[PDB]
């Protein structure tokens, strides 16, 4: 829970160390931001105006190094969830570069590289900060691969929010099943499901802060839709669940080949 200021690289852009992990942090017109340097990883965004961020945090959140932090936007790469150990592989608990950042008037630009023990580029994520934040991933390795964004929407109570332009059925991994599914679809439980990415559109509607995330994604073939609900869940609190619900930009089932991107632009409305 310590910060401490470890560079002023413009008046709009520090570098912030939160206990272990260097953040950067971004205030400009299209609003804040704060990227840890560790794993790449956005975990938060308020955009101008918004009254909420838009990412949720875990408030328990450790910081510490070589550990994934528990919110915002995860890059889970070159592996998916749990087929080898760690789960969602290593990009996501090895620190980054930004190798590039660009601010103007209307739009920011951040880049940040991550780079093989070889000194070779390994993957590229880019951010760039409007109203909207488009993130995108981008694959250098060595052989196909698979990843996802496994973004963790900010939301006023988990029993007020409804998800919309999902298919109507989708992959359970509760119980590795097929099931057949609501559009709007609502969550009452623990969901753990991988949606076929038919339409490149999808929004969370939240009734309890009164707004619309709505998502633009760029290549995916898959999305899971995540809410971990009682379970206990490793660096969330008992209550966390209620905060929260991931909508997954995935590329488990097709892989992602040398200088393949996935994307996802997050908006307010």
């Amino acid at each position: 829970m310590k910060t401490t200021l470890l560079k002023t690289l413009t008046p709009e852009l520090h570098l912030v160390q939160h206990n272990d992990i260097p953040v950067l942090h971004l205030k400009h017109a299209v609003g804040t931001a704060k990227i840890s340097l560790q794993g790449a990883q956005l975990i938060s965004w308020k955009p101008q105006n918004a009254k909420q961020d838009v990412l949720w945090l875990s408030e328990v959140e450790p910081f510490k190094n070589g550990n994934a932090i528990r919110g915002g936007v995860p890059i889970c790469y070159p592996w998916f969830g749990g087929v080898k150990q760690p789960a969602h592989g290593t990009a996501r608990i090895r620190l980054w570069q930004l190798s590039h950042y660009y601010i103007s008037v209307h739009k920011v630009r951040l880049e940040f590289e991550l780079f093989s023990d070889l000194n070779i580029i390994e993957a590229k994520v880019s951010m760039v900060f409007t109203d909207k934040c488009h993130l995108t991933f981008t694959h250098y390795g060595e052989e196909s691969a698979q990843a996802a964004l496994h973004t963790y929407f900010n939301i006023g109570d988990i029993n007020q929010v409804e998800v919309q332009g999902l298919p109507e059925t989708c992959f359970n991994s509760l119980n590795q099943q097929q099931e057949n599914v609501p559009s709007p679809r609502h969550i009452s439980e623990n969901v753990d499901c991988i949606y076929s990415a038919e339409n490149m559109q999808n929004q969370i509607l939240d009734k309890s802060f009164n707004r619309t995330i709505a998502l633009h994604h760029h290549n995916a073939s898959q999305f899971v839709l995540w809410n971990p609900w009682h379970k206990k869940t490793s660096g969330m609190s008992e209550t966390g669940y209620q905060k929260m619900l991931c909508l997954e930009t995935a590329r488990i089932h097709h892989l992602l080949e040398f200088g393949e991107s996935l994307s996802v632009e997050i908006s307010l409305k």
